[PDB]
């Protein structure tokens, strides 16, 4: 902008004075988070008060996830490699690859995906929440390239990252959400954040799964129920914020954002057929992979209030596999 | 032009079904998740902790993430029987105080350290960026845990509402807010590093004068994790300034420099009035700007720029220095 670069940006705008109030009712009902400044200059701006919780659920979110934090570093990965080793060449190269996909997916609602939700936020906890669940975000990414650190070659992670950057599917599915952050509607935010954290990673994760089921790969396994388990909170939240900003919504916003979800759910999941079938189609568990996807997918939508999209029959996920996710 | 069930990503062309390993140029070409909508159409990277580019990010990561802390493990109702002791005054001012700083780390938390990552040099600062948001929630949050151990109802209310109704302290980061916005990204580097160096020491000077007369114990003790973390922060905004600005021109250089001292001299004024108002009746006053101009200096060499108060302007008194080790 056309500012002299040695001026300070607030000098646009009208100072506040020099006074000194006890604020009453409406000044304080007129204050705003500092998420909000930017398009209210002006306006006063109130900090966090965490002993006047708005809604109690952000207050229990919050302890579950804190009370919740790991690390990497103290899952003993490294009593993997006799199991890695026993996998074959493909089962080695598909995983890595996978969990490159994966990390894409966490390092994008790490950086913008999740933090995106805090300017639009319902309750100034919640904004603080988004903070934890961004960082957790970043703690999965990282992970991954733990494991790889712990199993994998230089030369493999290098080709599985450049492997990742080429694959146009992969491409696609990252950017789809990307421009859903784009969006001015903060309740469009939602519904992306909700589809990645509860949908997008789980034809993914039912790798590990499926390793743990045949007693392989079992000290991963235990980090990756440690990511499932923020996870399944995070897509939780996101839902539930989703609803709480619905239920305000005029009738024809909410006929327009339930035919956004289906749009974005039928684009996510067409999307998903093709990048994780042609990723899976050398292997015996190609299609339960997707009674596993449609089995979340009923789960994201569960957490938005939307009714089930897939039937019982198609969301059949093998025992073995469900029972791998405890 | 979009209906609004149509997805955003429908006015972009759709990347094709073809799959490639990456050679050099397309990994080049390749974007960090947050610049992608300044690029639509460029392809994004999963962030890579095999192939650190500046080991000092892996440092500063394994250092914060190690230094991880919550006040829930910090006995603050050991503090009770000497909040107690304090004059009516001298509560009545920590809750302000608290206040005060709870808002200064309530917008850095959600905001301020956040739009440092569109515009950071790695991929792995932008995950720092993140930790260091969370745990400046952990610092508003702690502020909070304090006045819920020592303080009535009516003590936090009426602090909450003297701080929505400060006029100099809605200036102080209204002041900051702006800067966030500003199109120049080392201006919001400036910013954070004045936050996390300089900012807040006015109001830290409360409990580390306590802690000195053998007060407020175990408040100390976490106000001291709070800083143990800031001055990493502060340290770290101020090295990636420092390898954004040796790519700019000379001009834009010198304006850098300019808009830093004015920065500096803004918020310095606007401390003078705003604590200067809060510790008119205790005498420790012309001890807090010493403070003040001390932590000023390092907020400057953490940006690489000379000190600007002389060895007499930053004279520290001892037992405020003994009490933040």
């Amino acid at each position: 902008t056309a500012l002299d670069p040695t001026e300070l940006r607030s000098s646009l705008d009208k100072p506040f004075g020099t006074n000194r109030v006890i604020a009453d009712d409406a000044m304080m009902a007129d204050s705003i988070t500092p998420a909000q400044y930017r398009y209210h200059h002006g306006s006063r701006v109130r900090p966090v008060n965490w002993n006047n919780i708005v809604d109690d659920k952000d207050l229990d979110v919050w302890n579950r996830l804190i009370a919740n934090f790991w690390l990497p570093e103290k899952v003993p990965l490294s009593n993997d490699i006799p199991s890695w080793r026993s996998l074959t060449d493909l089962e080695r190269k598909t995983t890595t690859r996978v969990f490159t996909g994966l990390t894409l997916l966490d390092t994008s609602q790490a950086t913008i995906g999740e933090l995106c939700q805090i300017e639009h936020a319902r309750t100034e906890h919640e904004q603080a929440i988004y903070t934890n669940i961004a960082f957790m975000q970043s703690i999965h990414a990282r992970s991954y390239s733990s494991i790889f650190s712990t199993l994998c070659s230089s030369e493999e992670i290098d080709e599985a990252y450049r492997w990742a950057v080429g694959n146009d599917v992969l491409q696609q599915r990252v950017t789809t959400v990307l421009c859903e952050y784009e969006s001015e509607d903060p309740l469009k935010r939602k519904i992306a954040a909700t589809m990645l954290s509860s949908l997008l990673l789980y034809a993914g994760f039912y790798l590990p799964l499926y390793f743990a089921s045949r007693g392989k790969m079992m000290n991963t396994a235990d980090m990756i129920r440690l990511i499932l388990r923020d996870k399944a909170i995070h897509g939780y939240y996101s839902g539930y914020k989703f609803q709480r900003g619905l239920e305000l919504r005029s009738e024809n916003d909410k006929k327009n954002l339930e035919k956004f979800t289906m749009n974005l759910l039928d684009t996510l999941y067409d999307l998903e057929v093709e990048y994780s079938g042609q990723i899976y189609e050398g292997f015996d568990f190609h299609d339960d992979v997707f009674d596993f996807v449609r089995y979340n997918a009923n789960k994201a939508l569960m957490n938005l209030g939307y009714p089930a999209k897939y039937s019982e029959e198609e969301t059949h996920v093998s025992p073995e596999i469900l029972a791998a996710l405890s």
